[PDB]
């Protein structure tokens, strides 16, 4: 029986389902960006339960026996099922605040407000904004207007190998016994990502040595004229979004010879770093049922800094992702098994 969870699901990369949930995916963005939390929520949790099915819908009675599909669900994967099309996903990709609120979004420092203050101002291009002599745009937004291009082209394998390498130097150039670990999407698997994020921890750091690594880092990087953006500010853990200059010459793998790249930087204690690892490693839908299996189905309380135990009133100690998973009374979920 397939859980209704996906901290108890196995989900690769092979989806047999992308018709299906391409369509889910567009219908659940539009109901983010309409601010329908509950309808959002709906067709987040059966994209995500197709996702790792280990073979392809082909008809309706292919559903049976398998959760969070609902009936608003099930006549989206009938519709699919009749042209190969969804008519409901095809009229979002064509609305015209869906296609506004996608663009102004897609620029760094652009979110849900600005985006609906510009189309209500009758915006519906970048040029149009960007061109505009009476808007004042933020520090973040300049910085997305200005390397927009690059920001938009996806970053690949190579470039987070590279960006790796980059970050490692300065780390280890300020705490020689850090240990930096590559999250998120590529610790999942994938080929590309918007951004590469790392876990830095540090087991001898001092609370102030810890408190001044991203600040030594970035001023560093600035130094050395690598730092395009940066802002240190904050899950409670110390962090920074950057944008950093990443010349070709370090890709190993035409241009201006560099490419801007997001970069998101996380410093943690050295002893809740298993924690931060389950929690940056993602994906976003495997963290929501994680926190909410531990709430539950085992009265324990999980975040990115700790897991805590409300029957025996005390909070669980762990080394390692394995521990963590061990305390919920789950079996292992590999990184590359966790793309619900
Ligand atoms: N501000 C935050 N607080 C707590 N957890 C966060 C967080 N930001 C991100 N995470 C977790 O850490 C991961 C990476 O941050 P993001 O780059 O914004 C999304 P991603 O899908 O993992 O990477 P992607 O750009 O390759 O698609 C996600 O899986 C997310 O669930
Ligand atoms: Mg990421
Ligand atoms: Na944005
Ligand atoms: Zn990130
Ligand atoms: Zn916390």
């Amino acid at each position: 029986k397939i859980s209704q969870y996906a901290c108890q699901r196995r989900t690769t990369l092979n989806n047999y389902n992308q018709l299906f949930t391409d369509a889910l995916d567009i219908l659940a963005e539009n109901d983010e960006l309409r601010e329908n939390e509950g309808s959002c929520l709906a067709f987040m949790r059966a994209s995500s339960v197709l996702k790792s099915l280990p073979f392809p819908i082909t008809s309706m009675k292919d559903t049976e026996g398998i959760p969070c599909l609902g009936d608003k669900v099930k006549s989206i994967i009938e519709g699919i099922i009749e042209d190969g099309e969804s008519s409901e996903a095809k009229a979002v990709l064509n609305d015209e605040r869906y296609k506004s609120f996608k663009l102004f979004t897609s620029v760094f420092g652009v979110g849900l407000k600005t985006a609906e203050k510009w189309f209500r101002m009758g915006f519906r291009t970048l040029s149009k904004i960007q061109s505009d002599k009476s808007l004042r745009f933020t520090q973040m937004q300049k910085a997305g207007f200005l390397y927009y291009e690059d920001l938009v082209s996806c970053v690949n394998r190579p470039e987070a190998e590279a960006v790796s390498m980059l970050v490692k130097e300065a780390v280890v150039t300020f705490l020689p016994d850090a240990l930096v670990t590559m999250t998120g999407g590529f610790r999942r698997g994938k080929m590309t990502g918007h951004d590469v994020d790392f876990l830095i921890t540090s087991p001898e750091a001092t609370e102030d040595e810890e408190q001044q690594l991203l600040h030594k880092v970035t001023d560093f990087w600035k130094q050395q004229g690598l730092l395009l953006y940066c802002d240190i500010l904050e899950d409670h853990f110390q962090k920074c979004f950057l944008i950093l200059k990443l010349d070709h010459g370090r890709v190993h793998s035409e241009g201006k010879g560099w490419k801007a790249i997001r970069v998101d930087l996380v410093m943690c204690p050295y002893d809740r770093r298993a924690f931060a690892l389950l929690g940056w490693t993602g994906s976003r839908q495997f963290e929501r049922d994680l926190r909410r299996y531990a709430t539950h189905e085992r009265k324990m309380m999980l975040d990115n800094h700790a897991l805590y135990d409300r029957t025996k009133r005390v909070f669980l100690e762990a080394e390692s992702e394995e521990e963590i998973f061990a305390h919920l009374g789950l079996d292992y979920i590999e990184p590359w098994e966790r793309n619900a």
